[PDB]
């Protein structure tokens, strides 16, 4: 159940952290960017599979804050990940760079748009999270759970059964010095800055006292 990151992924994580060390808020931009790519992925698949959305009819990205439990949730109803995809897509490299990141970093150029361009921004979550939990269900597999603290990662079958229907949930156990992102006004502002150009609706579980979703894009 326990795996070690591929060495190249260990290096990529450090390069992404050092590049976005001064602008940690970018992690939420990438999580949104990733959630869109997953939704964009299942929508293309729906053009060829009439039952690709049977597990879940909505195509949304929903965000929840839990100040009491110190958690931040980013859920998308996209294509999702199988057990094998949780291990390979997150633990190794398998798409399409390291010299370019080093060259831009060594020659002192900016790389924020470079990480979001290749879609490796998932690891920027470790800028604000002590642990990253990924719950995902793919139409061709059962719902699994992926956990990591940047030192290793594990995958287990979700004992709660099929809860998501289809999609992924990125759960971040925010650090002690990242509780600023537990407040609502800061999250809603950050979400709106990065979710305008996403072709899918973005909801945030806010309060007013009753609670409900709030559209941001
Ligand atoms: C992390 N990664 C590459 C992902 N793969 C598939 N669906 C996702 N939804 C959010 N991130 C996702």
């Amino acid at each position: 159940e326990k795996f070690a990151f591929q060495a190249e992924v260990n290096r990529m994580m450090k390069l992404i952290i050092n590049s976005l060390y001064k602008n940690k808020e970018i992690f939420l931009r990438e999580l949104i960017s990733n959630a869109s790519d997953a939704l964009d992925k299942i929508r293309l698949i729906s053009l060829t599979d009439e039952n690709a959305l049977s597990g879940n009819e909505e195509l949304t990205v929903k965000i929840k804050c839990d100040k009491e439990k110190n958690l931040l949730h980013v859920t998308d109803t996209g294509v999702g990940m199988t057990r094998e995809e949780l291990v390979k897509n997150l633990g190794t490299i398998a798409k399409s760079f390291l010299n370019k990141m080093t060259e831009a970093q060594e020659d002192g150029q900016s790389t924020s748009e470079l990480i979001g361009q290749f879609g490796v921004g998932f690891y920027s979550a470790f800028l604000v999270a002590d642990k990253v939990i990924v719950t995902s269900k793919h139409n061709n597999d059962t719902q699994h759970i992926w956990e990591s603290d940047s030192n290793e990662f594990s995958v287990i079958a979700d004992p709660r059964g099929n809860t998501l229907g289809r999609g992924t949930t990125i759960t971040l156990v925010l650090k002690e010095e990242a509780s600023d992102y537990l407040e609502l006004d800061t999250i809603k502002n950050l979400v709106k800055k990065y979710s305008q150009f996403i072709n899918f609706p973005i909801y945030v579980w806010s309060s007013k006292t009753v609670w409900d979703w709030e559209l941001m894009n």
